[PDB]
């Protein structure tokens, strides 16, 4: 399928063990690919001092359409020293990998794979 419903848990940044996917932007959207097509993947809401915690290069996901049975339609964007990689709508928030962190929240989206 071109897109799949997914619930991402949502963590608060300073529960996060792993603060990001990797070193280069092709490897942070393959390895965020990777988590969500696996269920590992969660997702940090972005608020100011959020993004000096987390690790470059980022992954946000972003609203790609103005939602499918309360699935937000979204798409993935690799940021990088101020450099975006991928055009897309507004933030719903950072995608970290998940590892078993308790979430404050579960966010449904539909994610154009």
């Amino acid at each position: 399928k071109t897109h799949v419903q997914l619930s991402l848990p949502v963590l608060q940044v300073r529960d996060v063990l792993v603060r990001g996917f990797g070193d280069s932007v092709e490897e942070v959207l393959s390895e965020a690919r990777q988590h969500l097509k696996d269920g590992t993947c969660g997702l940090v809401e972005v608020e100011k001092g959020v993004l000096p915690q987390l690790e470059q290069p980022y992954v946000f996901i972003k609203r790609s359409d103005a939602a499918p049975h309360g699935h937000v339609m979204v798409e993935l964007v690799a940021e990088l020293e101020g450099i975006q990689y991928g055009r897309s709508g507004e933030t719903l928030g950072v995608l970290v990998p998940h590892v078993g962190e308790i979430p404050v929240a579960y966010r449904k989206v539909l994610l154009r794979k």
